[PDB]
């Protein structure tokens, strides 16, 4: 694709930010990218090494999706190298790394939380669970089930804002409205709704799961789901109903939030308009 | 689904010849972690009716396991509870009913085949190679007499035990005869273009394992990205003769990569060329 193609010789990687499941991404510099003179400060994302199948058709899949979709809480494609040497996607780059890392860092990095992009208060908190709301509410209007959302899988870019990434598991639902796979999937047991966990079930709906479970994961600071549950519980554990608890950085209307992205039935569960509604509202009255 | 049915089933059936008792278990250092899970050094009592403490390898989920992880973990302990062979890792039991999953494995005290050339400064002659090479055959043999197609044969998936003898390890993707998730550079012609797996396909794989140990744990194709193997194989593009690599070795590898999966050797014929050489000093 003449649109995304990119020339080889004027990319230049450097060190890894990270390595893992979703592959290898490194940090890199590209000359005379989209019309900008000179050198961008960019990502690239590649296969690791001993590569399979999978994560071929991962890495492409991702490539298909970004081409077509463009948000301010999506992680931008620039292009590809895709030509006489191994795959590449020049993406945006997110200097505070991941979601999740930041939120750690910020236990540990003054002024931390606090009940400068340092500082963090529930307000920032809101904001950043807002973001990704609108990020999803556009790729749920896309008619894509994202499947791994997870505070591992938001990237923190300039001026703190969310950028969801990792679309290698990502999956058009244009007819029926779900996306349903014979196989076990290889999303994290912890981040799955019931129906996905039992009936191999994937919807906009359990995005919304998901989405609950990156909520618990942003008011802990980056704390570990059903923290010491090994994750074969977990059956057994949301069929007889059971959920997280509150954590204790938690409001009520928040708990509330998540316990609705929770329910068993799925549509019982808000939509990402109605959650992005909700977390204005929380902000507002703060 | 059908994990959800395997998972109550374990936890359900509570087997004495498997289930071991959690509280005689005492779990030591991480020997290696990866997509594979978790294993550990641990101590076993009373493991199997044998006096005193045995020294055995723990298999358990890693952080953050998919069902995918899960699966292979139950799929392992479906197929090694029912096979038994001198280069195959030995499955000893199970924990199912006191936290995490875990299986009780005979322990490999040099870890990985990859792992255990690529430090060779220890010393190896051909002698030893063509030994490891035919343990693995011996197992290999054995396992598809049993109709079972192993689909993950690599360095990094044997392991090896006390006196170096080779062990066949990671039965996650084991198949009974009667996804992407094996490494491209491994994987057989007909594995790639139309996702078959048979002995056959294993016997590619197991070419690709001849070459690992002649390179004393090198990476195969070099600098090929895996993208572009497809045309090269297609094309019939084969990895050249390696430095220290008898024409008789390199003959036997090239066969195991023919296009025509009918026209590579069996298990007994790969056995039998590692015989053959063995008794011609
Ligand atoms: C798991 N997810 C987050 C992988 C996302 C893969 N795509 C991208 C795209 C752009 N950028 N810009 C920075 C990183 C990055 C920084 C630190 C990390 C990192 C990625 O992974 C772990 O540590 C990045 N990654
Ligand atoms: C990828 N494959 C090899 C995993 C096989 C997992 N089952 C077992 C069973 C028994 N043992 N006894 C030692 C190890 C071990 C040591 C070092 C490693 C290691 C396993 O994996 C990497 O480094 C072992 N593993
Ligand atoms: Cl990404």
């Amino acid at each position: 694709d003449p649109k995304w193609e990119f020339p080889r010789k004027n990319l230049v990687l450097g060190k890894t930010l990270g390595e893992g499941e979703f592959g290898k991404v490194v940090k890199a510099t590209a000359f005379h990218l989209k019309g900008r003179a000179g050198y961008t400060t960019v990502a690239v994302k590649m296969l690791k090494e001993n590569a399979s199948p999978s994560e071929l058709r991962d890495l492409l899949s991702e490539f298909n999706v970004l081409k077509q979709v463009n948000h301010p809480h999506v992680i931008k494609l620039y292009g590809a190298c895709s030509q006489d040497g191994p795959l590449l996607l020049i993406m945006e780059y997110a200097k505070y790394g991941s979601l999740r890392g930041f939120l750690r860092e910020s236990r540990k990095v003054g002024p931390g939380y606090l009940g400068d992009e340092r500082a963090l208060t529930m307000g920032d908190l809101i904001s950043f669970a807002w973001q990704i709301s609108q990020g999803m509410q556009y790729l749920a209007e896309m008619k894509l089930v994202h499947r791994d959302l997870a505070a591992r899988n938001i990237l923190v870019a300039e001026g703190r804002k969310m950028k969801i990434s990792d679309f290698g598991l990502s999956r058009d639902v244009y007819e029926e409205d779900s996306y349903v796979k014979r196989s076990q999937g290889r999303i994290p047991v912890k981040w799955m709704a019931i129906e996905s966990l039992f009936d191999h079930i994937y919807t906009t709906q359990s995005d919304v799961w998901s989405f609950g479970v990156l909520l618990w994961e942003i008011v802990t600071l980056g704390g570990n789901p059903y923290p010491g549950i090994p994750p074969e519980r977990l059956f057994n554990l949301l069929k007889t109903g059971h959920r997280m608890e509150r954590p204790d950085n938690c409001s009520e209307e928040m708990y509330r939030l998540m316990l609705q992205c929770w329910k068993q039935e799925p549509d019982k569960r808000p939509v990402f308009a109605d959650i992005s509604k909700d977390l204005e509202k929380m902000m507002v009255k703060r």
